[PDB]
């Protein structure tokens, strides 16, 4: 219990326990496996026509929702590759995924922010600008993600960190309706821990790194909630036909 609480008070910044490494291995695997087209510096993006997205620019909105079912599936793939997840009742596995889906999606899109072209890359293919994503039906949610991506520039995260982060967003035991609420906090904490340890081991040269990286979990949660509201404004504004099936089931909450 306090082998940590004490080891801390001393000043020791504990690396990950042999077992935690196994857990980190699992999560970094599952992430990279359910990821985009790879992930590197210098060319790949398919810059979205500049005349797209400039109410709701239905032209853009289409492009997005077009490649939205793939993204939503990779999130479910990731969650599938985490044993702890599988250990949960199908009911809960659905409440969890529907909750953290946009959160993990905003994260992935945010960590693909290119400061040069000032664009994110959705599904690792389509590049979009702030106003393109904004006018394509996300509104102020675009500024949220773009502002995040810019901020995450400095944390210079890696797959494992972005992989763990997603696991923390996933085991949010506060989702309404959860049945096995305890067994979920146990797993999230298990993660937050292997996560904190991994950050010590990596030792970034940023003061208060961890406290700052947890403040991101909150911002991601806020992008999530803000999206739910934007989904309403989208239902009413855009048609009822341009809404992929999966996309729809996942977001009626
Ligand atoms: O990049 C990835 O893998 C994940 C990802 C994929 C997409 I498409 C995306 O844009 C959205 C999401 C919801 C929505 O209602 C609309 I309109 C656009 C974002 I932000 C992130
Ligand atoms: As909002
Ligand atoms: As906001």
């Amino acid at each position: 219990a306090a082998m940590e609480e004490l080891q801390k008070s001393i000043g020791h910044k504990p690396e990950p326990t042999d077992e935690e490494w196994e857990l980190i291995k699992t999560v970094t695997e599952a992430h990279v496996a359910t990821n985009a087209q790879g992930s590197h510096w210098k060319q790949k993006q398919k810059f979205l026509p500049d005349d797209i997205g400039q109410k709701v620019d239905l032209e853009a909105f289409s492009h997005f929702t077009k490649i939205i079912t793939p993204a939503i599936t990779r999130v479910v793939d990731f969650a599938k590759k985490l044993p702890m997840f599988c250990e949960l009742p199908c009911e809960d596995q659905i409440i969890l995924l529907k909750g953290c889906c946009m959160e993990i999606m905003s994260l992935r899109a945010a960590v693909r922010y290119d400061p040069e072209s000032e664009t994110l890359t959705l599904n690792g293919e389509m590049a979009v600008t702030r106003g393109q994503l904004k006018n394509g039906g996300l509104g102020v949610v675009s500024d949220a993600i773009f502002d995040l991506g810019m901020s995450l520039s400095s944390f210079n995260l890696d797959d494992t960190e972005v992989a763990l982060l997603q696991a923390v967003l996933l085991m949010s035991s506060d989702r309404p309706g959860l049945a096995c609420v305890e067994r979920i906090e146990k797993y999230q904490d298990s993660f937050l821990l292997a996560f904190e340890h991994y950050i010590n081991y990596r030792k970034h040269h940023v003061t208060h790194f961890w406290p700052k990286l947890l403040m991101k979990v909150t911002d991601l949660r806020m992008i999530g909630a803000c999206h739910a509201s934007r989904f309403l404004h989208m239902k009413v504004e855009c048609p009822t036909e341009l809404f992929p099936p999966l996309f729809l089931e996942v977001f009626e909450d």
